[PDB]
């Protein structure tokens, strides 16, 4: 609506890149004292991103409570995310022991394993139904029970089984598998989509969990899908649904989890991306 006239300024005035700098500039800085102890290196991918000490999500096994992983918690959409990076070979145990202790229903991954040749993400989920995936340190087993392959995304069932209790869940994975090589996306309807089909799935609803999302860091396209999701969110809310500022929505879900959003295409394609979504609720 108006936020529509706004990109358009935006576009003119060339100014994206000005705007992306205001709110790494104007970003929260909370401590992540734990993320940089010692004992902690090998469990963070990337040393420049960390969690903050107080969003960061606990486990509640013995010897270290750390992984990389912060709890966003949008109050005035009503929504929570998890978002963390792209587990280690290391730190699988710990992400399913994360996504069994907060009763996630769903897990959104936005990258490939390897992109440009390199490795983003350990293989962290079973990829042939009879190769279980057993991980002793946190003692769960990991079951791919089908997958649905489609031409943008994938859907998998997997189940979760807690080899202490024997308990057993299902767990969504929401595997975007056509995020642009380089730069973003020159439509966001495939994005878009992508986000309506996990909405409908249940996985964000508040009965569950948060939804664990993440692509290599947890910050870049991780930003940019809950930042779309929130914004949308805000807009159906609002009787004012044009009150909706983008940047101050990131900003706010800055205080969660350092760097959110690495780009300014990818503050563009979330304009863009919020922009179209919008119309499509009406
Ligand atoms: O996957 C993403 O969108 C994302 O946040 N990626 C990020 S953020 C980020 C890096 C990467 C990476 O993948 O190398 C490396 C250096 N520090 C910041
Ligand atoms: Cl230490
Ligand atoms: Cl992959
Ligand atoms: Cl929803
Ligand atoms: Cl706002
Ligand atoms: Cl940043």
């Amino acid at each position: 609506m108006e936020m529509e006239k706004e990109f358009e300024q935006i576009d003119k005035s060339g100014s994206w890149a000005a705007i992306y700098q205001d709110i790494r500039h104007e970003a929260s800085d909370f401590p992540c004292r734990v993320a940089k102890l010692p004992k902690n290196k090998n469990r963070n991918r990337y040393r420049d991103v960390s969690p903050f000490d107080h969003s960061r999500i606990k486990l509640h096994q013995e010897d270290n409570d750390y992984i990389n992983a912060s709890l966003i918690k949008m109050e005035e959409a009503q929504r929570s995310y998890i978002l963390t990076q792209g587990p280690l070979p290391n730190t699988c145990g710990h992400f399913w022991e994360m996504v069994w202790e907060q009763k996630s229903r769903g897990v959104v991954m936005l990258n490939r394993v390897m992109e440009k040749g390199s490795l983003k993400c350990a293989q962290y989920w079973p990829q042939k139904e009879e190769k279980e995936m057993i991980f002793e340190d946190t003692n769960l087993k990991l079951t791919l029970i089908s997958e649905d392959i489609k031409s943008y995304y994938t859907v998998r069932q997997l189940e979760l089984e807690n080899l202490t209790t024997q308990e057993t869940r299902e767990i969504l994975h929401f595997h975007y598998t056509t995020w642009p090589d380089f730069g973003v996306g020159e439509s966001p309807a495939s994005f878009l989509n992508f986000l309506f089909k996990v909405r409908e799935s249940g996985s964000l609803s508040p009965e569950h969990g948060p939804v664990v999302v993440h692509c290599s860091a947890g910050i870049g396209r991780s930003g940019t899908f809950c930042l779309a999701d929130t914004c949308l969110l805000l807009m159906d809310k609002r009787k004012d649904p044009s009150s909706v500022d983008i940047k101050k929505v990131l900003l706010e879900m800055r205080k969660f989890r350092m760097g959110l959003i690495q780009t300014a295409d990818q503050l563009r394609f979330s304009y863009l991306a919020v922009i179209e979504g919008a119309k499509f609720i009406m």
